[PDB]
């Protein structure tokens, strides 16, 4: 209205305010320390302030994109620190914004972020609270400017509950160590999807995005009709398109205007937005992102009616193709919220193949009569691959279930190095945890979600240390063939076992006063050595080796002569297991 500053002010609540300020400087300005930073914060806070008590006031109607720009060109050091980003204070607005833009780090060279000890953190916790909440707030902000201020300060928010928590308890470290162990994982998958998201806008295509969206939109709200999914499939575009651009406040407009629309709209969407639609504007949106899926409607007709049966197949779908495409999507997805998107394309790519050539038949109908038929065969493969990986999964527990894993992924590409074959392979582990935990109906999802990082992540590792054609190839698959690409790789038996070293096997029981993390991880190596030298070992003959071991490592490492246990057995160890492999 008359003063942006003040709306906003009014708006998020002051300590929301000054949080979302504080990422928003951070993000930009990365080398200022964090005194400077808090320092900005307070003069943006009084200004505000001001505004709120007399809209009025000077410099209160100037546009937020022009108070912060204008709170950039102000830091002293601006030339001296960020170079070519203090020649965007020489332009005029909008201009000046757009050139700020551009000129974000997404590889600042800063050091490791370091977890201190349990008590280092709750003496800190308890003594500054907001010091310290604020502080690692800005450090991952300077570390993620690309993060979405707002989804990191309701991180900042978790954070907080576990140290109120944890910081009282008997066992301090037991309580607090598993949280922060997943809020970091999540916080590092919520960040490679915002990024990969924005990768495959440009790289696919907004074609392949509103089919995908369509899809999505289709099994949460299943009641919607056709024409509000399509809505909905329009605007969430816009969305993506500006948000991808990098400009947080129109990002931050362009969500809460869309929720605000869903809000006003509960009776045409969905029946689980009551709750979500009675949040603060700030929550608003990502709760509805998060909402669960609405009950379809009791007692849907089979889709042969409108598809295959119907006159009018081939004249509906050459009036419009892709509006035609759409509807099987969505008609196919309301009723199959257990599909993975993925699939849910492969089908409709199967069934858009089938229309291109039948429509061109003189009978139509012979031609396309038994569509549904192929889909039996591309919903069967991940649900078997489903069912079978996990029920290992609640077979092994997830670290043998790791170790499982590393055996079959090294076995197929046995070039690929030791670190990103142990990083991929835990990391497939925890898709187990975080899926097999759920019910039948919501596996494919969960998998796919997760599935679709972790494997970028080993594409993303692989085109900097290119060992294999094979998995090149699959990397730069269509989006359909990506994950069935992977999935049919075939061990490496034309390979070459790996030179033995003597040093590689060598353990000095440096092994049993670590980490348990360290200790599986530095296990896990060996592991794939093991393997990488000895691939034609057989599963019993290997479990052979690995049991050795297994009593091995437990036996010399019971308070005594460690040193000279993994000096003696160890060669024992090393000798035995390469004449019998
Ligand atoms: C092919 C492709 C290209 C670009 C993007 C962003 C894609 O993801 C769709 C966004 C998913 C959405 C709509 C946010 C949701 O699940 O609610 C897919
Ligand atoms: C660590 C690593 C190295 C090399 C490859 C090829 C890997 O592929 C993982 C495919 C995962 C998936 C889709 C669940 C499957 O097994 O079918 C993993
Ligand atoms: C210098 C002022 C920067 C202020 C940026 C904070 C506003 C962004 C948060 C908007 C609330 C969330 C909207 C949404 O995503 O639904
Ligand atoms: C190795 C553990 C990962 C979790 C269990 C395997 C999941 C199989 C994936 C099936 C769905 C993938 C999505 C798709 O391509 O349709």
């Amino acid at each position: 209205h008359k003063s942006e500053v003040a709306h906003r002010f009014k708006d998020l609540g002051e300590e929301n305010f000054k949080a979302l300020v504080l990422i928003a400087f951070a993000q930009y300005l990365q080398q200022c320390p964090f005194e400077d930073h808090v320092k900005l914060v307070n003069e943006v806070t009084e200004f505000a302030k001001t505004c709120v008590a007399d809209e009025s006031a000077e410099n209160c109607d100037k546009s937020l994109h022009t108070l912060f720009g204008d709170k950039l060109c102000t830091v002293a050091t601006l030339r001296e620190t960020y170079g070519e980003m203090a020649d965007c204070c020489a332009k005029q607005e909008p201009e000046r914004n757009e050139c700020f833009l551009q000129h974000k780090d997404d590889n600042p060279n800063l050091p490791r972020l370091v977890r201190p000890e349990v008590d280092v953190m709750c003496t800190a916790f308890h003594d500054n609270e907001e010091t310290f909440l604020k502080k690692y707030l800005y450090e991952i902000a300077r570390r993620h400017p690309y993060f979405y201020a707002p989804e990191l300060l309701f991180f900042a928010k978790r954070y907080k509950a576990a140290f109120t928590e944890c910081c009282q308890a008997a066992d301090k470290a037991a309580c607090l160590l598993p949280k922060l162990d997943e809020l970091r994982d999540e916080g590092k998958a919520s960040s490679a999807k915002q990024r990969l998201k924005c990768a495959s806008l440009q790289k696919f295509g907004e074609r392949a995005f509103k089919a995908w969206a369509v899809a999505r939109l289709s099994q949460r709200f299943p009641k919607a009709e056709f024409a509000e999914v399509s809505k909905l499939v329009t605007d969430l575009t816009k969305v993506h398109t500006e948000c991808c651009h990098g400009d947080l406040l129109e990002c931050a407009d362009d969500r809460a205007d869309l929720a605000k629309y869903i809000c006003e709209n509960q009776d045409s969407i969905s029946s689980k937005l009551k709750e979500c639609c009675e949040k603060p504007l700030l929550e608003k949106s990502h709760c509805i992102a998060e909402v669960e899926n609405d009950e379809m409607p009791a007692d849907l007709p089979s889709l042969a009616a409108d598809f295959v049966e119907s006159k009018d197949v081939c004249k509906n779908y050459a009036e419009a193709k892709d509006v035609f495409l759409g509807m099987f999507l969505y008609e196919y997805a309301r009723r199959h919220p257990d599909y993975s998107v993925v699939l849910l394309l492969r089908l409709a790519k199967t069934y858009e193949t089938t229309l291109e050539k039948c429509c061109a038949a003189a009978d139509p109908h012979e031609c396309y009569a038994k569509v549904f038929d192929e889909f039996k065969p591309l919903v069967e493969e991940p649900q078997n691959l489903i069912k079978q990986n996990c029920e290992l999964f609640e077979q092994l527990g997830e670290y043998k279930f790791q170790n499982a894993l590393l055996v079959r992924y090294t076995k197929k590409v046995p070039q690929v190095s030791t670190p990103t074959l142990v990083e991929v392979s835990r990391n497939l582990g925890k898709v187990g945890s975080k899926c097999c935990k759920h019910p039948e109906a919501k596996r494919m999802p969960c998998a796919e979600d997760y599935l679709s990082v972790v494997l970028n992540q080993l594409c993303v590792l692989h085109e900097k240390t290119p060992v294999s054609d094979r998995v090149t190839k699959c990397c730069t698959e269509s989006l359909v063939n990506r994950r069935p690409c992977f999935s049919a790789l075939e061990v490496d038996e034309t390979y070459v076992p790996k030179e033995f070293n003597a040093e590689t096997f060598t353990f000095h029981a440096d092994i049993c006063t670590l980490s348990e993390k360290e200790r599986q991880i530095k296990k896990q190596t060996a592991l794939v050595e093991l393997v990488k030298h000895k691939p034609k070992a057989t599963k019993e003959q290997l479990k052979a080796v690995m049991d050795d071991f297994a009593a091995f490592v437990e036996k010399c490492c019971k308070a005594d002569d460690k040193e000279t246990c993994f000096a003696e057995e160890g060669k024992k160890l090393v000798a035995a297991s390469q004449a019998a492999l």
